[PDB]
């Protein structure tokens, strides 16, 4: 029993970590066989950070001027490409620590573990969402670039995210491993809209069933809802659209509880539009949406 | 910026994980150097649990009856020992993942990673404090015995928990390395009372430094208050009562944000009288106790 924020055990990734300089820059790359990833903007100056032209840029440098260490060792790069905001380093070695890895995109509202890496040094691990706009609410320091998010199916470990930048706001914008900013940011030091966020409604019911296993009942209630009903709340609360699919998706934790999916829906409601009262939900006194309803299972069955 | 409940990377304590079966318990075990260290109920069948004689279990117990599997391989058992209440299975290898290390006892109040596993396996990775009361609110099930909490000064794995029990309560309760349990407890399958608990006042304050260095201010007020009129709160709050040690402690939050530390303690004396009404300080809607003044510090500092 208990319900915590889980993140993957980091150790697959940590035995990837690279530090790359390029200039007087220094970020965090991934080395993953012979290639290490890592934002392209390590190729440029204060001066270039508002407007920069990374084609230009990157037409000025050579091999030798991209400086890889992976711990204490030195790794020689052979080749340089742009592949959109990555930077895809070919060295002469193939990481002897290298996982059974995927690259993938992930879906907003889906979640990840993040392991922050300075000057290619771990400093911790932490679990977080993909908000439906498309930003992470991270912990992130100047020198944090590149460090990457992650999910692990037994020996496989998914790659989804890496850093790249912090909005004014102070949340957090990144690519898939092939480059692709998640959401509509560019890698410009300027003010940079994020879409009107939204509650992941699917993980937070998924959440009230982890706090029902755990023993957190007192929000459960003696009514029912409708998808139709339910969603008129949600869209009052700022939530997102409660789907077919989504219902579907919990189909394991109602049948784990007996607790139907729409009279989960009914207690969300209640909460909604009544608060808390000065009450806690496995230690939070907020409904909670970073844990997906896979997120709540696995934990809940110790999967390793 | 942004701030998070971060764990120490948990690759160096992946490496010491292996499996421990005896008769038909299976737990998880910590190998360093030639030693795996677990609980020592792993001895004790279903009727041993409420009142078991550890010291004649084990006389019925042989080198040959600890199965210790460190992934895929058998490891060779060559003595054992019992040591308060962790078993010290000798075997004829030293693991060569050995980290730097150190065995410690933490203090109530102080926090910790725990590497949640099962069948030897790692299967998540979380921050906890030691609660006043020296139980830890973690998320474990049957077969995360052997789990272990620990802390990492750069490249030294300071191990401070391992985890044995699961109060009828759902806290948690374990030893520190030379199996000496925390707290009142024993390993018996009994109601054991945990004390009263208690919010652990000077990581509220640094986490309400946190809050301030990361841009949420609201709760700064016009206020001070003394340690005495403080304390008087706290008393009312079930808060530990704040001493100059404490004061002291988070001298270097109080000098980089300029907010003298009464000052802090009058903001924090505003929120437990009048409460957060509906408002969130770093993404939670309760005062965060789980986060040391050593920890906002390496968080807000980039420390790997
Ligand atoms: C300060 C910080 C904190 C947390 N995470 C990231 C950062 C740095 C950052 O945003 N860098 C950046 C992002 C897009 C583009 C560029 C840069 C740097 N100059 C080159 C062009
Ligand atoms: C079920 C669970 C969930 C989370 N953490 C731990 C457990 C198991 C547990 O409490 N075992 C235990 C603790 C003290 C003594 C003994 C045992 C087992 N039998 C032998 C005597």
């Amino acid at each position: 029993s208990g319900f915590r924020k889980m993140a993957f055990p980091s150790g697959k990734v940590e035995g990837c970590m690279v530090q790359v300089t390029c200039g007087t820059t220094t970020l965090n790359g991934l080395w993953l066989d012979d290639v290490v990833y890592c934002p392209r903007h390590v190729i440029c100056t204060s001066e270039d950070m508002l407007n920069p032209n990374y084609e230009d840029l990157l037409i000025r440098k050579s091999n030798h001027n991209f400086l890889v260490q992976a711990g204490n060792v030195q790794l020689r790069v052979i080749g340089h490409s742009m592949q959109n905001c990555v930077l895809k380093l070919k060295v002469d070695t193939a990481n002897p620590k290298t996982p059974k890895y995927k690259f993938v995109r992930i879906q907003p509202g889906q979640t990840f573990s993040v392991l922050a890496c300075y000057n290619g040094s771990p400093s911790g691990v932490y679990q977080c969402a993909m908000r439906p706009n498309f930003t992470i609410k991270g912990s992130f320091l100047n020198g944090s670039c590149g460090s990457v998010g992650f999910n692990i199916d037994y020996d496989c470990v998914s790659f989804c995210y890496m850093h790249h930048m912090e909005l004014p706001t102070g949340v957090h914008a990144g690519t898939d491993l092939e480059g692709n900013f998640y959401g509509p940011f560019v890698d410009r030091q300027t003010a940079q809209a994020a879409g009107t966020d939204t509650t992941i409604t699917v993980n937070v019911l998924a959440w009230l069933y982890a706090a029902v296993i755990n023993g957190d009942r007192w929000f459960l209630n003696r009514f029912t809802t409708t998808l139709n009903d339910f969603n008129l709340v949600a869209m009052k609360y700022n939530y997102e659209p409660l789907t077919q699919d989504h219902v579907d998706i919990l189909g394991p934790l109602s049948a784990q509880t007996g607790i139907a999916v729409l009279d989960m829906c009914a207690s969300l409601k209640e909460l909604l539009q009544n608060g808390m009262n000065g009450r806690t939900i496995l230690g939070s006194a907020l409904l909670e949406d970073e844990f997906t309803p896979f997120d709540v299972v696995r934990q809940c069955s110790g999967v390793t």
